[PDB]
């Protein structure tokens, strides 16, 4: 059972710090999208 | 008579003494295995 345990049972210690990571990097990820995506207005103010 | 009262009889004090000892010792087994049985409540307040 012992030798077992370390091949089936995860390690909770890395897997909330993964997610957290993911986690940041998907707010990043979308809030750079957000404000990458309205560029390209400034067509819209350059022709008139 | 005495020479069989040796190969049968038991010795009270060695009986009680183990009797004693083994007694503690189930009671200090409890006791630890009480004891680690939380030890994965820490990864619960990890998590959140």
């Amino acid at each position: 059972s012992e030798a077992q345990s370390r091949i089936q049972d995860a390690d909770y210690a890395t897997e909330v710090s993964n997610m957290s990571k993911a986690q940041i990097i998907q707010q990043a990820g979308n809030s750079v999208l957000a404000k990458a995506n309205q560029v390209p207005q400034q067509v819209l103010s350059l022709l008139q």
